[PDB]
């Protein structure tokens, strides 16, 4: 693709249409790119004795990058509703990436006024980490994605990565990556950038909730043919009746004693919190009493753990200590914001396959009972994996992460990103972008010294992203209507998912995905 | 179709599947048929001086008939939800009718016990009024349709019709119809009946609500270029300023004064009622104060009138005196039942095209104002049809009527059935059914007298009805989610649209159709 | 009416700066503009309401292009749940630089001739 100055290098493709078996979303946004790090690679690390479990070492690059690992980058609210309310599941298929209508602007502070002018001969550099040789910094819920609202212009994030570290120091096996050591396409105004990607085979997401329960699985009307022991001593308690071994045949009556075929999913107990700031202990325990793990003598918070339900029946006020994902409302400090300023996600559809996050797991025996010894019971707060266990995964939300790169290790278990979504061995590659350095006035005499005098300039253009989604259609013989997402028909102030009096788009609530029901 | 005794003449086809562009519903039920009128055609009429506006004359036939002019005959609740929440509109296309697995039983009261036995050699008679030579008695919301619940067995309705009448007497131009004078197929056990029908071109129903309003149609930001007169006297009211003619250019400000292009629909004011039995007048006025019409000196209640909205904004408690359709809950006297026993339908989606039923229509002038005469205003309570008028039609409900035969007259206006649905010149024909008379013991001596001694017997079998529906797909660029029908996720007593403790199916609420939104 | 041909061309994008007390206006050659047509009528039709901003009766007159706004469903100053929000960035649109242009053709439907006459008789 090569055209002229007064000729656009692309069009605005922002649309979505459905094919009953699949859906194609196209999304275009306007982007702006500054000059990060002053065209310099800078070594970064932790403050000399500021914190210990936060010690780190890495580098900062003059490169920006494109991100669209959020669902609202592609699905308008209305669309998300069509998807959510009609499909057993869904997944990604293809991807088309396009950069175009590029403009390079250089600015000058002459006196007390900034003039901005065109630098037509200036270039910009783009490339894609398709061999995954660069540290994958996406799928970490960072900021700088495409604006949920198409009319919103966004700033392109800067690229930085972390390496291996011993405290604030580094090791010998630490890796330094130069992005100038990658072949990249240079673009002038009227040039453009093309890219296509094909997702791998990754299971459909669960856009459903089970209409049965792991324990309420059998026939309510018939008794089993298996027997269990329910009386160890209790007999005809009158004369000469100390103890006896008695067995009962399973019945719809003994519903939680019947022989079973499957187990609930794994668990890692979280601490229970209440939204009412007075049910809780008068202490500050978000760290000393929260669940966590430690690698190399460094404690890390187990924020979203295994998929566990948020609360039990008849509660809805108790949420796991960070046992779920939380989104911040529009306009809310990054530092200690009120509970009325954030949006907490309820995972109450998986109550049927998974243990509750705050509750125990079950009961294990740990002794050899006899006439001499009384049988001991121990509450299990942590459960690894077991043959027979089944479970559901974390939901995805309109503004949640989509995919995540699966770490290249010797072993994985259930490679589904813990924050939710699609785990990929080879995910959509990273798209790097940066303004090419333009030297200012050079000396008539030759100076070997590092060149530091540059013309200040930023870039702007459009970006387009087209993704094809495969849908799993609903096939239910449920007679009664199912629950659907819907807006309040009530006379309301502002309209949900809209701009306000002074033009600011805002998403009212987090949107789940499990509205339709399937059987176990 | 001709088979044997020990061989079924058909299968149970009760299913529905979607084709994205259309939907096919198949419905099978078990039916029973008695011997109506004792195999006799009886002349019926009004009680000698019982009532005047209810005077009538007609006949009663020994024939039964099949009816499925209700939506719940075909759509399960879940299906209705899929249709309602996804489609701009819909309509009927084809029809397949089948009678099979017929059994004729004859009963005898010997002493004090009734024995029921098989009459294998007995027949039954079926035919279809395809030339519409018989009075069309369907589309009048009668009872005896197919049970909403497939497991429910139903009794087949008896056929009767009305003719022309002068009070309780009849005229010379009155018509007597014998159904034995129609060619009909006679069926033994193992015989069956086949029938196929194709609907005519009838507009899609409105499964949508307008997102704009007839009066809020223009640009909020720009002023018109047309001028109106808004001041007749009011001027610089100080000295020597009695009156003057002043004109203002239309603005977003003068929003209800701007020149217009269209009118709201027609109207026929209904009386306003409140659900709170104490806001109302302490009188009994459901007849003396309700809207009605009269043909041939006979007052008839204008029950569902032209499509008019039920209530204005911020009310929802005032419903038009019978200005809408009302469904009776499961198990509720046909005679004076409480308000908590019926289900009233709210027509509040057509607020944007239609006048309110209880409110006035508008304002008309009726004098020649001058300095001598003060300008008079008259409130218009009744409005015929006008060039420029636009409107919406009555909604259809899961348990509402589907179609209605359009009377064969010289003139029609908007041939949409007033109770709602599809008006057809040539609707699905009537399917008559009756047990063939079986004479009992005859005298060894010849008697000319009318034969009256018959063997008592009834019939039973299955009936199947397959209808193909064309769908109009949703194509909206609405950004925010639309309102959808959904069930209460709340911990509930009984499940909506279900059988209860003693097996009785019950529909909780009337279901509209206008959930999705389209522009004007 | 029968047919229609629409064309946009000779486009110029100007950017202005208030530096001190004087406004300088200069060419932004690399700047674009976005055009599209609501051919599926998915956007509220705001024409045919006698608004202003049409083409000048006199060809020599230059005109300012009107701004787009629409009304939805409302209960007083408040809105309802069935109210519709339309984003025009969610429509595929052609982007034009200087030297690009826009083409469009339309065919009217069968609509009766207007009455350019008066009856010489009376009912
Ligand atoms: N997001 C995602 N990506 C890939 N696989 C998933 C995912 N979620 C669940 N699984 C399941 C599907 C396979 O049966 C299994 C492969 O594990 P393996 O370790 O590859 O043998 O992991
Ligand atoms: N249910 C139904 N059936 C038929 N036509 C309908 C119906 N609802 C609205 N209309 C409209 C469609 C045609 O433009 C018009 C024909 O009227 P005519 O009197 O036939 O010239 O009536």
């Amino acid at each position: 693709g090569a055209d002229g100055v007064g000729n656009s290098s692309g069009n605005w493709h922002c649309d979505s249409q459905w094919l009953g078996d699949r859906v194609i979303t196209t999304s275009t946004r306007t982007w702006a790119l500054p000059t990060y790090n002053n065209h310099l690679y800078k070594q970064i690390s932790s403050q000399s004795g500021a914190s210990n479990d936060n010690h780190y070492f890495g580098y900062s690059t003059p490169w920006g990058y494109f991100d669209f690992n959020r669902f609202h980058c592609h699905f308008s609210p209305r669309d998300w509703q069509r998807l959510i309310n009609n499909n057993w599941g869904f997944r990604p298929k293809k991807l088309s990436f396009k950069l175009f209508n590029i403009q390079v602007k250089e600015v000058t502070q002459n006196d007390g006024t900034t003039t901005i002018a065109n630098n037509l001969t200036s270039t910009v550099q783009v490339f894609t980490d398709s061999e995954y040789q660069l540290p994958y910094v996406l799928g970490s819920a960072h900021q700088g994605c495409l604006p949920p609202f198409p009319a919103d212009v966004f700033m392109v994030p800067q690229y930085g990565y972390l390496t291996l570290n011993n405290g604030s120091q580094a090791v010998g096996r630490s890796s330094f990556y130069c992005l100038e050591y990658f072949p990249s396409q240079m673009l002038r105004t009227g040039n453009n950038f093309q890219f296509s990607y094909t997702f791998e085979d990754v299971p459909f997401h669960s856009s459903y909730a089970h209409s049965q329960s792991l324990d309420r699985l059998m026939n309510p009307l018939i008794d089993q043919y298996l027997y269990y022991l329910n009386r160890t001593q209790g007999t005809t308690s009158g004369t000469t009746n100390q103890s006896r071994l008695l067995f009962s045949q399973a019945g719809p009556q003994s519903m939680s004693l019947q022989a079973r075929n499957w187990l609930p999913g794994p668990c890692y107990r979280q601490q229970r919190l209440s939204k009412t700031a007075n049910d809780n202990n008068n202490s500050n325990f978000p760290w000393t009493a929260a669940s966590k793990y430690h690698l190399n003598g460094r404690d890390s918070l187990v924020n979203p753990g295994p998929a566990m339900a948020s609360h039990k029946d008849d509660e809805e006020k108790f949420f796991p200590m960070h046992g779920n994902l939380i989104f911040g409302k529009e306009g809310t400090t990054a530092s200690n914001a009120e509970l009325d300023n954030v949006m907490i996600t309820d995972e109450e559809e998986i109550r049927t396959t998974n243990p509750v996050a705050t509750e125990q797991y079950g009961t294990v025996a740990n002794n050899l009972q006899s006439s001499n010894t009384a049988p001991t019971t121990r509450t299990v707060n942590d459960q690894g994996a077991l043959p027979g266990m089944v479970w559901q995964d974390r939901d995805v939300y309109l503004q949640g992460p989509i995919w995540a790169k699966i770490p290249h290790t010797d072993g994985h278990f259930h490679p589904s990103p813990l924050m939710g979504g699609f785990g990929l061995k080879h995910p959509p590659p990273q798209i790097m972008i940066k303004n090419t350095p333009v030297p200012a006035n050079p000396p008539t005499t030759f100076s070997p010294a590092k060149f530091a005098s540059f013309i200040t300039q930023y870039s702007t253009g459009q970006v387009s992203v087209e993704i094809e989604w495969e849908l799993q259609k609903e096939n239910s013989k449920r007679w009664n209507p199912e629950i659907q997402y819907t807006s309040n028909y009530n006379k309301s102030v502002n309209v949900d998912f809209t701009v306000d009096t002074n033009g600011v788009y805002s998403e009212p609530r987090p949107i789940g995905t499990r509205y339709l029901t399937r059987n176990l």
